[PDB]
């Protein structure tokens, strides 16, 4: 209907079923979240059908998460959002740089930073799209940091929030 | 439902005022357009302020163009659209691959292709953005092909069309 919610268990998260790299946990009120213990290939992916959404509406897609006390190597990451059918053959993941663990210290600092939601969780905008009549297919999005030389740690993934602007 | 038009003369097109590379011509109905003869650094750039647009409205930006008989090195190109204030320090253009001169052969082919307008010109969608309160600053968009080893040729630029979705 008016947007969509993707629980963490319905996102495609690389290595998420390996307790060495991710730790599944339940937090109040009885919601399952995936905490990142340590991983070098970070990829959190989700996909929706636009046919389900209210038409003639602009939608924003946010990754809802929290940070532990000691996050690592998550100052920046790559956010991507694109219509599946609009991806040209051979093109890679063509995303944008966003900030995750870095704090916006200057009022004039440029970039997309996370926002503290009313419910105490953080959210980072992955992208934006207009749903015309729900006939343009699937929309996919992800946040990733795949630097093989760094160990990412300290992000608690709750899910993707697709909301009307 | 009121949009904005940026004629080619008002766009920032590198090398466009050197006759060796671009040719300005008047065409029916008495409009000025820029025809690319040859260039290795193709960049068609425009920028608008959201404070002048209608609030609470989603906008799409389209490059309106035509092709000569023999376009060269323009099968694919890079489209970009982003809020100026959301560019992380040190990040590149961070665009997406679109098709310009390659025609869609089979219906199952993925990617963003141009299509014909009522005025006989082609247009390719460069991106979308939501104007909330007109306080998020400017939005910049461009189509570029900056492979130094290839001469791009055969595109005729009319301008950027900014239309509410
Ligand atoms: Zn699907
Ligand atoms: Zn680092
Ligand atoms: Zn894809
Ligand atoms: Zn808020
Ligand atoms: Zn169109």
């Amino acid at each position: 209907g008016q947007g969509q919610w993707i629980a963490a268990r319905d996102l495609s998260i690389t290595w998420v079923d390996n307790p060495q790299y991710w730790t599944w946990k339940t937090v109040d009120p009885n919601i399952e979240v995936a905490e990142l213990r340590r991983v070098a290939w970070l990829d959190i992916y989700g996909k929706i059908e636009t046919k389900n959404l209210i038409r003639k509406t602009s939608y924003a897609v946010y990754l809802v998460f929290k940070l532990t006390d000691n996050p690592r190597e998550l100052e920046r990451a790559t956010a991507s959002l694109r219509f599946v059918n609009e991806v040209a053959e051979g093109a890679g993941i063509e995303g944008t740089t966003v900030f995750i663990s870095k704090k916006k210290k200057l009022p004039g600092e440029l970039g997309r930073f996370p926002h503290l939601r009313s419910d105490g969780w953080l959210e980072i905008k992955l992208g934006e799209f207009f749903n015309n009549l729900g006939e343009d297919g699937e929309v996919e999005m992800r946040l990733m940091e795949i630097n093989d030389k760094t160990w990412k740690s300290g992000i608690i993934v709750k899910g993707f929030d697709i909301r009307p602007n």
